[PDB]
RNA sequence: GCGUGAGCCCGGGUCGAACGGCCUCUAGUGCAGAUCUUGGUGGUAGUAGCAAAUACUUCAAUGAGAACUUGAAGGACCGAAG
């Protein structure tokens, strides 16, 4: 019975998912891989990605996207009259050094 | 419906201002071709294709509608015979 506004902190494996691509596609793709990575996790379709995520993406420039990436997704109410759904999913890129060793976890204030 | 035939006449529809039969006279008088002339239109066919010049991404604004509008941020190129 989880909560529709609710926020969790994952680890996504980027580097199976990025394995063989090619290079000028490498963080355009990683950041598609990042808006479905969230949109299974969180059902909603609807994927809004933080500008610092987007710099901790593209920081080794096109194609040194980075193995593991730490990220919090927030599900949270969509409150625009005209939104064609009432949730959407908001990540963010975690203040962390490195992102081994961390499992899925639940984040509240 | 008539004529072997070229054709002729009528019914119905559309349409809107002239036209026909008979005897003579006259000719720029009869088209499937000429890689014919001009114009129009097909199949091909939603097909060939829209692949040189390294490359785009995030958020926001605008807007009926945004990859190729703009602002900010990031990532890049031209690299002083630019
Ligand atoms: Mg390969
Ligand atoms: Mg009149
Ligand atoms: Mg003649
Ligand atoms: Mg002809
Ligand atoms: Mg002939
Ligand atoms: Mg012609
Ligand atoms: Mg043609
Ligand atoms: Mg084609
Ligand atoms: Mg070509
Ligand atoms: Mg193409
Ligand atoms: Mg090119
Ligand atoms: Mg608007
Ligand atoms: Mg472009
Ligand atoms: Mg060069
Ligand atoms: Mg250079
Ligand atoms: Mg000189």
């Amino acid at each position: 019975a989880i909560a529709d506004v609710v926020a969790r902190e994952y680890t996504i494996h980027l580097h199976k998912r990025l394995h063989g691509v090619t290079f000028k596609k490498r963080a355009p793709r990683a950041i598609k891989e990042i808006k479905k990575f969230a949109q299974k996790a969180m059902g909603t379709s609807d994927v809004r990605l933080d500008p610092q995520l987007n710099k901790k993406v593209w920081e080794q420039g096109i194609k040194g996207v980075p193995f593991r990436i730490r990220v919090r997704i927030s599900r949270r109410r969509n409150d625009e009259e005209g939104a064609k759904e009432k949730l959407y999913s908001y990540v963010q890129a975690v203040n962390v050094k490195n992102p081994k060793g961390l499992l899925t976890s639940v984040v509240e204030e």
